[PDB]
């Protein structure tokens, strides 16, 4: 659960929390609401609140006095389970979350949102145990469950299903559903009665199986969308989707070893068990020899990806590992070698016409060829020993990405990414595409979303349904974090809908 996430609260509204409602050890998390990708951890330390600072410009989230995290849910588990110190050094403890009772980062959460307009989406869009919360109108304060019970197999309103609305009292801020037991917010009484359905006295179980989706749209409705979010919307669809980030918390044991941590560019920013990368065929010598912070990206609902960090001095030799064992033929790198004077990938290929070993791989740099946005590097890699091994990598360098945010034109990503694809395309039974910046989640995530959802309506054309919140989560469910701020979110809808828009042009 993220119940200690408050989506709408100010700093003085959170220090009186924590002093009236918390104790000791009470703490919570809460973004600026003016300056996005900044967010506050506030806790409560000897009867008096300190505010600790953390910044995400698309790589990271950086805790001020502590360490970079992949998703605020890390963040706060690894503090809850270990560490975090002010500025003369003293230990903060992370007890007791202080929960939040607002519902408007809830998925079934719909606001204003009429009844007839909920009946109507709930008959073209919904299923089954489909439902949504949204405010009464008829009986201000109070609010409506909307819940879709029947048969899905038929393709007609034929009346095997049917829509049932039940009304929710507020009072004295608690909820109820006209008896029984009485809830601190709409969150508790929606996953009280998701385990414990109401039933009809007829016998109809209203089950409360998935909130309704509202973000798959057609492709060709993109513009639309985009519109209504820009009246913003974006930030509660983002921050809707943020608040499913406790459902990720997966196993990460593999890089917390020992022999494992310096292999790690940020020590708590680390893959998936159940994704990463294994590694095979290592020196016997070495005990450890199967680890690489790198996870597969496999779309779910042609193409997959792996997802890693840019390569420490002592882990080159592991990547070239990795490209030459799982037969990747094209790298995306995107990031500068050094950005803000800060190493954020090592030089891990030769220099033009070059031939340098990384271990038991070789490596040419046949030709670099040098674009606006990116440089191509045509790369020979082979195992030493073993000539019929060689075959070559195209490695494409996105150069122009801003050093904080976006790019305010998707046009060049697009145009790369259009590139990369075709490479890709070219060589028959390639293996994933790699993609790497710095930590490997913000910018490499971005891409690899895009070039999904673009690759839905290359195939398929204009009337292809796509869902980008969706696509996130399934992402994210394989490597931590993946896109990391609003601004990358929003980057995503403008690259979708140039890439439409250019297809139409077309
Ligand atoms: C309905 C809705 N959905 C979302 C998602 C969203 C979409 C689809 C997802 N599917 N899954 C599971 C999964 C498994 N594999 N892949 C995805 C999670 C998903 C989320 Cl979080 C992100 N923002 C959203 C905003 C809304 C509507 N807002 C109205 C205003 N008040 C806040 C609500």
């Amino acid at each position: 659960s993220r119940r200690w996430f408050h989506p709408n609260i100010t700093g003085v509204e959170a220090e009186n929390l924590l002093l009236t409602r918390g104790v000791d050890g009470s703490f919570l998390a809460r973004p600026s609401k003016s300056n996005p990708g900044d967010f506050t951890l506030s806790v409560r330390r000897n009867g008096a609140v300190t505010h600790i600072k953390i910044q995400n410009t698309g790589d990271y989230y950086d805790l001020y006095g502590g360490e970079k995290f992949a998703t605020l849910a890390e963040l706060v588990q690894y503090y809850m389970e270990h560490q975090l110190k002010e500025k003369n050094g003293d230990v903060i403890e992370l007890k007791y979350p202080l929960n939040c009772a607002d519902p408007t980062s809830e998925r079934w959460f719909h606001g204003h949102l009429s009844g007839k307009e909920a009946e109507k989406l709930l008959t073209e869009k919904g299923k089954h145990g489909s439902f949504l919360v949204r405010e009464s109108q008829s009986h201000p304060g109070d609010f409506v469950l909307s819940v879709r019970t029947g048969d899905d197999k038929g393709e007609s309103n034929d009346g095997k299903s049917k829509v049932t609305h039940v009304m929710i009292r507020c009072q004295e801020l608690k909820y109820d559903v006209g008896g029984g037991e009485r809830f601190d917010s709409l969150t508790d009484l929606v996953e009280h009665y998701k385990k414990n359905p109401m039933v009809e006295t007829l016998g109809t179980v209203l089950q409360l199986k998935q909130p309704l989706n509202t973000t798959r749209i057609n492709a060709a409705e993109i513009e639309s969308r985009v519109r209504e979010l820009s009246k913003q919307g974006f930030w509660e669809e983002f921050e809707t989707l943020q608040q499913q980030e406790c459902k990720l918390l997966y196993s990460r044991k593999e890089g917390q070893r020992q022999e494992n941590k310096n292999k790690n560019r940020y020590k708590n920013i680390l893959p998936f068990d159940h994704t990463r990368v294994v590694l095979h065929d290592g020196d016997p010598n070495e005990p450890v020899s199967d680890y690489i912070n790198a996870n597969i990206i496999m779309p779910e609902f042609k193409k997959s990806y792996i997802a890693t960090q840019g390569c420490l001095q002592n882990t080159v030799n592991d990547f070239w590992r990795m490209v030459f064992q799982e037969n990747s033929r094209v790298i995306v790198m995107t990031t500068k070698e050094v950005e803000r004077g800060k190493s954020k990938c090592v030089k891990y290929w030769p220099d033009e016409y070059a031939l340098k070993e990384y271990g038991v791989m070789r490596v040419r740099n046949v030709k670099e060829s040098a674009a606006h946005d990116y440089t191509l590097r045509e790369l020979k890699l082979s195992k030493v020993g073993q000539g019929n091994t060689e075959r070559t990598v195209w490695q494409y360098h996105f150069r122009t990405w801003p050093d904080h945010g976006v790019p305010s034109d998707p046009g060049g990503v697009l145009d790369f990414l259009e590139e990369v694809h075709h490479k890709q395309e070219s060589i028959m039974d390639a293996g994933p595409v790699v993609v790497h910046c710095s930590a490997g989640i913000g910018r490499t995530g971005t891409f690899i979303v895009i070039d999904i959802l673009i690759d839905i309506i290359r195939e398929k054309g204009v009337d292809c349904d796509i869902d980008v919140p969706k696509t996130i989560q399934m992402v994210r469910s394989q490597r931590s974090g993946m896109v990391q701020t609003e601004a990358q979110y929003r980057f995503i809808y403008m690259a979708v809908q140039h890439y439409i828009e250019t297809l139409q042009r077309r």
